[PDB]
């Protein structure tokens, strides 16, 4: 539920998470 994208909004999703910055590797 977005904790720890610096980005993103916020959006952590890790994996529904899209983007690199969104959740990297």
């Amino acid at each position: 539920g977005d904790c720890g994208c610096s980005g993103a909004s916020s959006c952590n999703c890790g994996s529904g998470c899209s983007c690199s910055n969104c959740g990297s590797k």
